[PDB]
């Protein structure tokens, strides 16, 4: 039978699903570990043991204990995000899709998702892999990991909590799907690992670490890299938040292990319920529990290991949307709301500037606003909302991914650079967000194939070449079949947009901010 | 006889000058203080004894000792600038030119020349009065005063050389207008002073300083303010320049008295020939005698004396031109010169912005570079070229004057802005440097109305509005006869170009930019 594969874990029993009218197979909720429960809260995950019998992989598994969003209770904006399974710490399980008959030997996909590394579940209807594993004859594997304090409370030195784990859990998938896919007719040999934000930050934590290099072939990077100034923080200020967050519970804090003990024998609701109050700034885009530079998972600093060209050396696709920054000032900085245009007063804009560079001295600031004012218009509220924009995008997600890809190239096999700008005509958040921050996802998936979602005829055309491009790219290594997509280079820079119009070549994305960000402003910062 | 005059100090006879086929009076050569020399060296001005008899003011006087310019020997580019009489320390002259028939009660325009306070001369043929004096019917004034360390040799606390005796000079001049032009039908009560660069700086020096604002009624200023960079140094390094100075004529150097002692015995072409030896910087647009922040001329800081509307309240009417640092790159800048286009490498742009702030630390000069440069574009020629003409005039230039105005229309009583931009159609300068710093003086003065210059009809009309401006506005504290030249309000901040093509109204005359070097860069350079 076609639903059925047997792993080195054990038999596994999957379900036919149907795909715009045809069908294909899914594996859904196979455990890849041991559930990281109990005295093993905050371990480095376990792996699975193997199982006799047959395992009911029918239906999605659980979704890691995550901080649950309630800004606008019942918006569709938002709960697209939110877990739409029962939460539970037993959570660490993969789903797999696979072409119908099954393949021999064809291309996997293996994606990873964003959430701030806070949140995030591989069982969102964005994330529905059977559009494209249809669509491009791919096998497309979702995994999870644990996130929040669950997946990266960290206490360097300690073995019990050393940080990282969610890192570890995606690993550790990734090491079942070398060793397992080549049952679902997928070739191990020829896998590409693919995230938006803290899954795109986290994809280049895999190209970077010496442990996750060998698991996997090529990678693209959606909205997010390694080095993003949110996605990792020291192991001083790692502990110094672990042992707030043991604060904030009353726990005893004389020790390493008085203090984990404590935080083990607490509700899961209740370290998130406490979770954001460790951050050490009032501050946009940054949250608590991320991965840490320990010098295991990451041997020496990252900026260190992009000099020094000390990373795997493959193919990348990569690349950012227009409006990056939206989504977080909707959420916290003052003067911008959901049902209003956002014009933000000159005050506003300072305050948001001050939120969107939390570690900056006054001088720094200043450099930030006057970078980022047109001053023969200071009072012009679009160009106030839409100057935070950039600059929360830029120094968050579009600056850091260009200093990635231009480090990377120096030594890689070949980059190619794409600028998504084109915004959803059914879009249900307000027109002055743009294309937000996680928008392009369901392009790369293929829901605009699907006539209910109501998109339009050019977005599912568009839907269709991204889907081609990421599958032909993580088949091939370039995503042209043989308009050209051309090959980004240290030379040239070139990249392409990502919209409904006749492709278009440019080059330099963003240079001009983005030398201000990763050239002037540190230097600045470093000097006063 | 139309050609004497008695005045408080002496007759004086002066002789009949043809202009555009009519004739005017001159009284060139009239003396207003004793001759500065011998044990006078360095020494505050003394007004001119009396004279019996008739003084012969029939032929101009000798020019003050200065720096001369050989960079293009027989070029009339730069050969117009220096001096076109013999030189000597007996040089306290003033010019005037009066309409004929003798007025009785006009107005008065008193010029001051510039020169960065080293050099510079009343009798250059661009600062011929007779055009303007003709036209307008206004008794045209020019003075003259001690430059170079002649004139600025600062020793404070010494009464020997204590430093600004130049701007006294100038003062003493008008003390001399003030009670002496009624007798060549001039108004002492209506008299509007008008420099250009170093004279600008001069006329915005006699507005701040409480011992020159009763003598005079209005001020223009042109490519010029008080604050500019370069226009004023601290009594420590007026002193420290002065001690380089001797130190460069083996004097002695153990008390002001032995040192200027020594000075004082060294002919005049000694101090010019060691006198750019002295700077501190290897820097453009910075000269080595200069006025001093004394307590004395200047009561306090001339930002605090600003701040605090510590000033003479009146009319200003000022502006500057285009390009307003070429003339200075191509002298001293690598990568200039004057037959080519000048299109500069991205090393001799940076050796060029070294030079041009050359009071900034690496993250100032990391500061301007980044402001400049395209990054889209980085080794376009042009860019650079044009870049660094940007960098020198803003800096020296532009935004000290933007800062200038913007304080004093605060307490002042009427401001009008200009910004010229007209290149003339017979510049023997390369067209690389545009509108250039002192070129706006041509106009000013008429000479577009000789035809011999061969201008262009459209330029003499270019001048004879501009002319009329000036002199309607020194005559009633309004450029405008009642399309309008609007005022300059801290509202509003309007100015207009000034040019061949239909008057067009501005506002925030490159605010970008002078945000930057008058707020932020010496934030950046006080923090580190
Ligand atoms: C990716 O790597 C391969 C080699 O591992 C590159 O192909 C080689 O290109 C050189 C030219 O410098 C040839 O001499 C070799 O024979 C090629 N090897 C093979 C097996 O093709 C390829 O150019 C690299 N791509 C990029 C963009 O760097
Ligand atoms: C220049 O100063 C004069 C006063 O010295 C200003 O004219 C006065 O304007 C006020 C209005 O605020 C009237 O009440 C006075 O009666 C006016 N005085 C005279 C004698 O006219 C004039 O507005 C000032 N100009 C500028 C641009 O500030
Ligand atoms: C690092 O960026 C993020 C930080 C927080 C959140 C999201 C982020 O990226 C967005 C897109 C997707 O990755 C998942 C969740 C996001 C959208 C929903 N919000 C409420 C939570
Ligand atoms: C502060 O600016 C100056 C510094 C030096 C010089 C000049 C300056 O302004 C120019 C215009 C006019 O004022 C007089 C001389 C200038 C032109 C001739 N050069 C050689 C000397
Ligand atoms: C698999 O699990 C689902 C969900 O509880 C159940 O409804 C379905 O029938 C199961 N199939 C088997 C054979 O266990
Ligand atoms: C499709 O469009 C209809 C028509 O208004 C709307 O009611 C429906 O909610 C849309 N469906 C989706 C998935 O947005
Ligand atoms: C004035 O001086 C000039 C220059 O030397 C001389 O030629 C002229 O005739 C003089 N006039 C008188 C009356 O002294
Ligand atoms: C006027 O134009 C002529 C014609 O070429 C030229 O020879 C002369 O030098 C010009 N005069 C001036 C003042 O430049």
């Amino acid at each position: 039978s076609e639903l059925l594969v047997n792993t080195k874990s054990g038999k596994v029993m999957g379900t036919r699903v149907p795909v715009l009218s045809s069908h294909i197979s899914a594996f859904l909720g196979i455990p890849f570990a041991e559930p990281p429960v109990g005295n093993m809260r905050f371990r480095r995950p376990e792996p699975k043991k193997p199982w006799s019998g047959v395992w009911n992989a029918s239906t999605y598994p659980n979704n890691c204990q995550q901080y649950v969003d309630e800004q606008f209770p019942g918006f569709s904006g938002s709960e697209m995000w939110n877990p739409n399974r029962e939460m539970s710490e037993d959570c660490l399980y993969l789903n797999i899709w696979v072409p119908s008959p099954r393949p021999k030997s064809t291309t996997v996909m293996v994606w990873i998702y964003g959430g701030g590394f806070y949140s995030g579940s591989s069982t969102l209807d964005v994330y529905n892999g059977k559009y494209l594993a249809y669509t491009e004859e791919v096998v497309l594997v979702s995994l999870s990991y644990r996130v929040g304090a669950f997946g990266f409370l960290a206490l360097h030195g300690s073995q019990e909590a050393p940080g990282n784990v969610g890192l570890l859990d995606q690993r550790m998938a990734l090491q079942w799907v070398h060793d397992n896919i080549q049952f679902f007719g997928g070739d191990p040999k020829t896998v590409t690992i693919f995230g938006e934000s803290a899954g795109g930050a986290s994809v280049g934590m895999h190209i970077l670490s010496p442990g996750s290099r060998d698991l996997f072939r090529r990678a693209i990077l959606q909205s997010g890299s390694p080095n993003c100034p949110w996605a990792s923080v020291s192991v001083a200020e790692g502990r110094r938040r672990a042992v707030e967050l043991g604060r904030n519970l009353n726990c005893n804090l004389n020790s390493d292990e008085e203090l984990i003990h404590c935080l083990r024998e607490k509700k899961p609701q209740e370290l998130i319920d406490v979770e954001w109050n460790v951050l050490p700034f009032d501050s946009i885009f940054r949250f608590s529990f991320v991965p840490v530079i320990d010098g295991e998972f990451f041997p020496t600093s990252l900026e260190s290991m992009l000099n020094s060209g000390n990373f795997k050396k493959t193919q990348i696709l990569l690349g950012v949307n227009k409006d990056e920054g939206s989504f977080f000032l909707l959420y916290g900085a003052p003067g911008f709301s959901k049902d209003s245009e956002s014009k933000i007063s000159r005050e506003d804009f300072m305050s948001g500037v001050k939120l969107s560079v939390p570690h900056a001295n006054d001088l720094g600031l200043d450099a930030v606003t006057l970078q980022y004012t047109d001053w023969m218009d200071d009072n012009n509220g679009i160009k106030n909302r839409d100057g935070l924009d950039d600059i929360v995008g830029d120094h968050n997600v579009i600056c850091p991914l260009m200093h990635f890809v231009n480090k990377y190239t120096k030594f890689g096999n070949g980059t190619y650079l794409y600028f998504f700008n084109h915004r959803a005509s059914n879009l249900v958040w307000p027109e002055w967000m743009g294309v937000i921050h996680g928008y392009e996802i369901e392009f790369v998936f293929g829901l605009p194939l699907v006539k209910e979602l109501n998109y339009t005829a050019e977005e599912e055309a568009l839907s269709r070449r991204i889907m081609h491009y990421w599958a032909t790219f993580a088949k091939t290594g370039n995503p042209n079949e043989p308009s050209k997509w051309p090959l980004f280079t240290t030379k040239e820079q070139k990249f392409i947009d990502l919209n409904t119009e006749p492709m278009k070549v440019h080059q330099r994305l963003r240079v001009q901010m983005c030398v201000f960000w990763n050239q002037f402003l540190p230097k600045l910062l470093n000097a006063t």
